[PDB]
C-alpha cells in the first residue's frame, strides 16, 4: 500500500531522522531502513519531480531546463528560486543558483555524469580528516555498493561511438542505481574523440578507477531500458517504499533542529502551514546539501557566535566554519555551428516527432542523451604553461599531485552563450550548435552562506565568490584558449560550417577572454564543503570522519556541505558512497 | 511516461479547462480528454491522498479520520480545514465542515456509500430545469456507463451476510468507477436486517433502480480485488493518465475567471507562489463544489451585485442565486454496547494485527468494511405520524412525492457521540460499541456561501443553516424515536449489553431529544445547490440544464452546487452521472 510509506503532519518519535530527501539523504534513509537500526523517518520540502515538473526532469535531454543565470529562470516545483549575492567574479552579476526542491534533491535537476575523484584525492581525504578509510582501495566498496551497471548498446549507438570501459569497479548488479551509456552518443562527441587526441589527450577506460588524464565516454546515471534519469528517488526511494522501516515526510519544510543539553533530539517541521515536531530516539541526520545544511545549524544554535547574536539564535555550540570554505566549479563554452545533428534540430516539428516516438517506443533517438557525451582531463601541457601562468600559480598548481587535473573538456550537442536562460537563446535559424565546455578542476577561490532571519523559510545568501583568486583568473584564460586549440584541430575542421560563432574570434587579448569568461560563465552547480570534514579540534571543521557535528550529541551531516574538499570533476558518485558509508558506520550491521 | 500528464505553471491554451479535479471535475475531464474534443487541462489546489494522508484515505474502515466538529479535526493534506459560521440550529455552534483537498476531492473523503434518487425525484427534476433527459429512464445510461460492478463475495462475507441487488442497472463492466459489496459485513448490521423487518422495513433488491422505501446492504465505491477505497482518482483519474489529451495541475489554485465581454476565456492560477494564466478556447468547467465553485462566480465577477459592490469586484452578470439556496442532510446516532465485533475491537493491538494482515494479504476483515453496511428508508408510519407532526408539517410532507422518503436509517459499526472527533472519543473501555444513524431526506432548511474578499485563497464564509425550518425540528425528533423503536425490538435484544449508552434514557421529552440532537448533529457532507439548474429566464437559478452559467458564455458548472435540489441519500452516484451527461454534451462523441 503506497500510503503505508508517507508520514501524517504531527508529533510522534523515529529512531532515526534525516532532514532532506535530496541525493545523500533518500540514499541514507533507505540504507538505514534496510540495515537494521529501527525506524527512520525521511524530511522533504518538495514532492515527486514526475508530478511537479512534467516530464522534464524524466528525460536526460530536457536538463538545460530552468539552470540559466536569469532570476526568473526556475519554477517552484522543481527549484527552490535561490539567487547569489552580488559576484565580485563576475561583474556584480545577481544568478539563479539551481538546486532541486523535490525527492532527490539536485539528483532530478542534475546532468547525470558519473565519475569518480583520484586516489590522491583519496589519499588527501584520508590525511586531511585523520582516517584511512578514505583511501581509494577501502572507499571503493563504498562506490561499488549503490551500481547495476549495463554495457554499452553498439546497434542503437552506433559503430562509430563503441566505448572503453571498465566494468570491474561498477558493482555486482545488486545496487538500486543505474550507471550505463547512453542509447544514442552526439554525432559531435564521436568527432571530438579524434580533436581531443590531436591535442595530445590519449583515451582511457572510464573515470571510476581512481584516474581521469586523457579522454573517454562518460557514464550516466541513467535507467538502461527506459533511458530515464536515475535519481536518489528512482533508484534508492522507490527500494526504500517497500520498507516499513522508512517513512517519507514530502512538502515538508525542517525549521529548527531542538537540543536538550547538546543532542539533538528532534525536529520542528511546517507541511503546508501545519506545524509538528519529530522526535529522534538515536540520531539526526543533515542531508539538506551545501546552501540549506548550513543553514539550519545556524538557525539552531550551531554556528559563528556573531551571526547567532545579530539574528536572536541562542548559542548551542561556537563552530565558525558553518557556512565558510564553500567551493564549487564554474563551466563555459564557445559554440560552433556543425554539418551534424545536435540537440539544435528538436527544434524542426518533423525532426522532434520522430525523436519522440523513438524515445518512448524504443529508449533511442537524441531525447535518450544527457547533451554531453566525452569528458577530458589535462594539465596545461608545456611549453604553454610558462607563457599562460605566473610564478605564483605555477608554485599553487604545483601543490596539487600529479593524478589532479587542472581543466576538465565535455562535448555538448547545444549552444551555451551566456547561459542566461539554455532554451529561449537556443539559436532558432536552422544551424546544428555544439560547444565545448570547460571546467577548473583546481578552485582556489572560497565562498560562503549566511541568514538573514532565524527563519528557515527565508532563503540563505549564498555567495560562491567564483573567480575572485588570481590562480583562477589565470586558469579560466588558459582553459579557454584549449577549447580554441581543440577547434583548430585538422581531425574537426569538416564538420565546422564557417568561424568560432560564440564569442567569436573578435574575443582576442588575454584582458578580452577574461571579460568574456566573467560574462558568459555559470557555476556547475557543485556547491560544497560549508560543513567540512576535518579534526575534531580544528575549529574551522564542522563534522569528523564520521560525519559527526563537532560541539554536539547524535548530530549528522551526509551531504555535500560534509565533503572536506572538491574532489576533481562530478561529485554525485561520491555523494552516494559517503552516504552508503555514514549508514555503515552508524547501522554496524553492514 | 507519467510526468507527460502532469502541467507546467506557466501561460498556455488549452480547449477545456475543468477547475477542481473533485468527484465531477476527475469525471468530466477524463471523459472530455477521451471523446476528441481536444486538449483538456484539469486544475486542483490538492495532491494525492496516497502521499498526502498516509493510508488512511485508502482503507475504508479509517473514513472517520478527519470529519469531526472539532475546530482542529484536519490536516490540510486531505482537508480545506473550513469551519461554518455561527449555526442558528446547532446553539451557534462553529463546527468544521470536512472537504476534500486532493485529486479526487470529496470521493477521497466520503464513506463510499453508491445510492441513487428516485424516479419522482428524477421527474421533479426534468420539471424544474425543463428538460425530459433528467427523467429515471433517459438518465439511467449516464449513471450505468462509469460502473465496474462486482457480486458479494459470500465465502469472505459469511451466508448470514446474503445480499439482494439488481445487477441489471449497475452496467456492462467496461467503466473505471469500482462499485461492490464490502468483502467484511458487520456483524450488528446482519442483526440489524431482523430488527428493521420487526418496525416494518422490507427487504428490497438494492438501492439503484430508482426507488429506496425498504432496506437493503449498501454498494460501495470499493476496489473488490483489494478493497482498497475507489475515489474519483483511482477510477477517471488512472485512466485518463494513459490519454494525451488530459493534463493535470496539482498543487494549483485557482483564483479568478476571466471574462472578454461575457466570455470565459481563462483562469488565474497560483502553483506555490507562482502565479499564471490558463486559456480556453472553447469551454471552462467549475467543479470547485458547493462552497468554492459560487466563491470563484463572485470574485470573478459573477454573484449578487451588492456582494461583488462591497469586496471591490467588477460586475460581469448580476446573478442573486451564487451561494444561495444551499441544501444538506445532517446525520446523528445513539448507541449501545454490543456482544459482537465492531470497530472497537481496532483499538485492541492483538486484533488489530490480525485485522491488518487480513486486508493486506486477503483483502478481509474488518478494515475492508466502510463502517456503515445496510441502509433503510421510510416515511414516518401511522400512528405515530398524527401524534409526532403538526398539521403544517404533514401538509408540507404530502407534498413530496410518494417514493420520497423522510428518514434514512444507516448501521454503524463505531460510535458516533457528538461527531466532535470520532477518534480521539473513541470509547476505550474494552466494550464493542454500534450506533443507528438517521438522516433526514426532506430537508426545508436553507443556507448560503459569500466571500469576505476578492481572493479566493481566503476561505468562503459557509452558513449551512440546518435545523432552523420547523418541519425538520420535528422530523429530526420522529426519526430519534424510531432509532428508539429499532433498540427496543426482541430481534436485537440478544446483542445488547446494558441500557441505551448514549445518550442514554434521561433524554425523555420532545425538548429534551431536540436539545440532544442540537447538540450531537453534524452535517453528512452533501453540501449542494448554491449554483442550482433552473430554468433559464428564472432571475434565482445559476445554471441552465446543460450546466451553462446564466449571462454569460463558454462557462459551465458540474458538480454538487449545480443540482436543482438535493436527491434523498447520498449523491456521489448522481455527481458521476451527471459529469458523464455533461461530458456528452459538450462533446456528442458518445
Ligand atoms: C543542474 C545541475 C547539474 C549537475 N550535474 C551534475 C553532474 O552531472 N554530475 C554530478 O555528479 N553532479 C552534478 N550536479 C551536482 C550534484 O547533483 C549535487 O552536488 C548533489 O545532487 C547534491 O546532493 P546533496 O544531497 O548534497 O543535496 P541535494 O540533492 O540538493 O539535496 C538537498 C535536499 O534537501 C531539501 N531541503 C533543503 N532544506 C530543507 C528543509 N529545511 N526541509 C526539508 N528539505 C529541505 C531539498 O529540497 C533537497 O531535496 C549537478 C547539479 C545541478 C544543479
Ligand atoms: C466525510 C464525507 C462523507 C461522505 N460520504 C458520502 C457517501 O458515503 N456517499 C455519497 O454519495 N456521498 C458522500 N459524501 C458526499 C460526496 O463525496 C460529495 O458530495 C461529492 O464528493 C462532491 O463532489 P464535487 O465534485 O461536488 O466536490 P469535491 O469532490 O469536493 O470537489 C471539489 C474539488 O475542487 C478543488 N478546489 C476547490 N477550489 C479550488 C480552486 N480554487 N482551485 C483549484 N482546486 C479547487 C477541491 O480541492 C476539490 O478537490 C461524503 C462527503 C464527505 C465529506
Ligand atoms: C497504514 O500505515 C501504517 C504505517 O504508517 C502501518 O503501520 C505500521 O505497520 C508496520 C507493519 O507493516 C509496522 O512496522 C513493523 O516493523 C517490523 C518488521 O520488520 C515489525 O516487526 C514491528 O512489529 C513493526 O510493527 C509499524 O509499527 C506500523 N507503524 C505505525 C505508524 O504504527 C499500518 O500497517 C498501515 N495499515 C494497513 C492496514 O496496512
Ligand atoms: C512530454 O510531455 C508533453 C505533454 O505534457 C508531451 O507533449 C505532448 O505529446 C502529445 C502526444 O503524446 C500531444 O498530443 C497529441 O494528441 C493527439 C492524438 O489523439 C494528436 O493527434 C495531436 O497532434 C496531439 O499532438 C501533445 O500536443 C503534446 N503536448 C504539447 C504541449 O506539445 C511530450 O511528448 C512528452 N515528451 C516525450 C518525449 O514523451
Ligand atoms: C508537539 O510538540 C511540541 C514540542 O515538543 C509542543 O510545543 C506541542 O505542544 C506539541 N503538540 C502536541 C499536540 O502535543
Ligand atoms: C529500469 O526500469 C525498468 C522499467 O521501469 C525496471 O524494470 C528496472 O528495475 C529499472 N532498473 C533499475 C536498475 O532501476
Ligand atoms: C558517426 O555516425 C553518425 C550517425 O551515423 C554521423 O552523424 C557521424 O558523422 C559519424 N561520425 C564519424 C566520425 O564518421
Ligand atoms: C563571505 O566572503 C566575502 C568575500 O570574501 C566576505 O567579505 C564576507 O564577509 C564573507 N561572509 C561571511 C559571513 O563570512
Ligand atoms: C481493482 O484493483 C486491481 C488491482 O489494483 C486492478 O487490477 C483492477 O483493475 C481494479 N479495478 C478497478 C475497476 O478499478
Ligand atoms: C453472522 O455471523 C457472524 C460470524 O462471522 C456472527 O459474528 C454474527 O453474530 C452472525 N449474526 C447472526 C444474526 O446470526
Ligand atoms: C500571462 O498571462 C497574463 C494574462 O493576460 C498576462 O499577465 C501576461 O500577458 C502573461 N505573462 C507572461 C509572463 O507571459
Ligand atoms: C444567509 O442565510 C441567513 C439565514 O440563516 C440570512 O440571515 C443571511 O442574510 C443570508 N446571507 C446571504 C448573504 O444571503
Amino acid at each position: 500500500m503506497l500510503g503505508s510509506s508517507f508520514g501524517i503532519p504531527k508529533n510522534q518519535t523515529f529512531d532515526y531522522l534525516v532532514i532532506g530527501g535530496g541525493t545523500a539523504g533518500l540514499t541514507i534513509a533507505t540504507r538505514l531502513a534496510e540495515q537494521g537500526v529501527g525506524s527512520v523517518a525521511v524530511i522533504e520540502a518538495g514532492g515527486f519531480y514526475e508530478l511537479n515538473n512534467g516530464n522534464l526532469s524524466q528525460i536526460p535531454a530536457q536538463d538545460a531546463f530552468y539552470v540559466g543565470t536569469d532570476l526568473d529562470d526556475w519554477q517552484p516545483g522543481i527549484d527552490w528560486g535561490f539567487h547569489t549575492t552580488p559576484q565580485a567574479g563576475a561583474y556584480d552579476r545577481v544568478s539563479h543558483y539551481a538546486r532541486g526542491k523535490c525527492l532527490g534533491g539536485s539528483s532530478a535537476r542534475n546532468y547525470m555524469a558519473y565519475q569518480r575523484g583520484t586516489k590522491a584525492a583519496h589519499q588527501r581525504w584520508a590525511d586531511t580528516v585523520g582516517d584511512s578509510s578514505y583511501t581509494w582501495e577501502q572507499f571503493l566498496p563504498f562506490f561499488e555498493k549503490s551500481l547495476h551497471f549495463t554495457p554499452a548498446n553498439d546497434a542503437l549507438r552506433g559503430a562509430n561511438a563503441s566505448v572503453v570501459s571498465d566494468p570491474s569497479v561498477l558493482g555486482n548488479g545488486d545496487g538500486p542505481l543505474s550507471v550505463t551509456y547512453p542509447h544514442y552518443a552526439q554525432a559531435f562527441a564521436t568527432w571530438a574523440k579524434h580533436a581531443f587526441i590531436e591535442i595530445g589527450l590519449q583515451i582511457r577506460s572510464g573515470f571510476q578507477s581512481g584516474a581521469l588524464l586523457g579522454q573517454s565516454y562518460g557514464l550516466y546515471t541513467i535507467n538502461a531500458t527506459t533511458m530515464h534519469r536515475e535519481s536518489s528517488e528512482t533508484s534508492f526511494l522507490r527500494k526504500g517504499l517497500a520498507d516499513p522501516n522508512l517513512t517519507v515526510f514530502q512538502s515538508a519544510l525542517a525549521k529548527r533542529i531542538r537540543f536538550q543539553d547538546k543532542r539533538a533530539v528532534g525536529v520542528d517541521v511546517e507541511t503546508m502551514g501545519r506545524a509538528y515536531t519529530l522526535s529522534a530516539r538515536k540520531e539526526i541526520v543533515l542531508s539538506a546539501g551545501a546552501f540549506q545544511s548550513p543553514q539550519l545549524l545556524m538557525v539552531s544554535g550551531v554556528g559563528p557566535a556573531a551571526t547567532l547574536k545579530a539574528h536572536n539564535i541562542p548559542l548551542v555550540a561556537d563552530r565558525p566554519g558553518v557556512g565558510q570554505n564553500m567551493q564549487d566549479h564554474i563551466i563555459y563554452a564557445p559554440s560552433y555551428r556543425v554539418n551534424v545533428i545536435t540537440q539544435s534540430a528538436l527544434l524542426n516539428e518533423e525532426f522532434e516527432a520522430q525523436a519522440n516516438r523513438d524515445y518512448n517506443e524504443r529508449a533511442a533517438g537524441i531525447y535518450a542523451n544527457p547533451t554531453s557525451d566525452i569528458l577530458a582531463w589535462e594539465k596545461i601541457p608545456e611549453p604553454k604553461r610558462s607563457a599562460w601562468f605566473s610564478n605564483h600559480t605555477r608554485q599553487v598548481l604545483a601543490e596539487y599531485p600529479d593524478d589532479w587535473p587542472e581543466v576538465e573538456f565535455l562535448t555538448m550537442g547545444g549552444y551555451f552563450g551566456y547561459q542566461r536562460n539554455y532554451i529561449r537563446d537556443n539559436p532558432s535559424d536552422g544551424y546544428n550548435y555544439a560547444s565545448l565546455a570547460v571546467s577548473l578542476c583546481t578552485p582556489r577561490s572560497r565562498g560562503n552562506v549566511t541568514i538573514t532571519s532565524p527563519d528557515a523559510g527565508v532563503p540563505p545568501v549564498i555567495n560562491p565568490n567564483w573567480l575572485t583568486d588570481p590562480v583562477d583568473v589565470e586558469l579560466a584564460v588558459a582553459a579557454f584558449k584549449r577549447t580554441r586549440d581543440f577547434f583548430n584541430t585538422t581531425a574537426i575542421k569538416p564538420i565546422l560550417i564557417g568561424p568560432e560563432y560564440f564569442p567569436g574570434s573578435q574575443v582576442a587579448t588575454d584582458a578580452e577572454i577574461l571579460d568574456h569568461v566573467r560574462k558568459s560563465f555559470d557555476t556547475i552547480f557543485h556547491a560544497s564543503c560549508t560543513c567540512a570534514m576535518g579534526l575534531a579540534n580544528d575549529t574551522q571543521a564542522v563534522v569528523d570522519s564520521k560525519a559527526r557535528v563537532i560541539g554536539v550529541e547524535a548530530l549528522r551531516v551526509v551531504d555535500a556541505s560534509a565533503l572536506p574538499f572538491l574532489p576533481p570533476g562530478h561529485p554525485q558518485s561520491t555523494l552516494y558512497a559517503l552516504a552508503e558509508k555514514i549508514a555503515c558506520e552508524i547501522s554496524g550491521n553492514c
